[PDB]
């Protein structure tokens, strides 16, 4: 599924991501924009052999099982394929664990480099939330 900006903002809010660990909804929508362009089916291979999956590009090195990331963990206890579903429940549930790990949303390199410190409220502008 390719989400609309406000469609994804509504979905993230419903699933309790708005101001989760003190990160406003616009930070999450900004992260999703630059990680996946709001595409639930987005996959990208990392240099270390791990893969990033779904709207928030959750890494198989720590968070989900893809069977091909030697020495990796599955801290979200899910198959990485569950992170590509049109239903973002699994991605949001796993994102809550990531953002709670100690470095907040710095875990998302694209959030740090492209969203952090910017006018993230622009990402929910005009949305009926
Ligand atoms: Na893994």
């Amino acid at each position: 599924k390719v989400f609309g900006r406000c469609e994804l903002a509504a979905a993230m809010k419903r699933h309790g991501l708005d101001n989760y660990r003190g990160y406003s909804l616009g930070n999450w929508v900004c992260a999703a924009k630059f990680e996946s362009n709001f595409n639930t089916q987005a996959t990208n291979r990392n240099t270390d052999g791990s893969t990033d999956y779904g709207i928030l590009q959750i890494n198989s090195r720590w968070w989900c099982n893809d069977g091909r990331t030697p020495g990796s963990r599955n801290l979200c206890n899910i198959p990485c394929s569950a992170l590509l579903s049109s239903d973002i429940t699994a991605s949001v549930n796993c994102a809550k664990k990531i953002v709670s790990d100690g470095n907040g949303m710095n875990a998302w390199v694209a959030w740090r480099n492209r969203c952090k410190g910017t006018d993230v409220q622009a990402w929910i502008r005009g949305c009926r939330l």
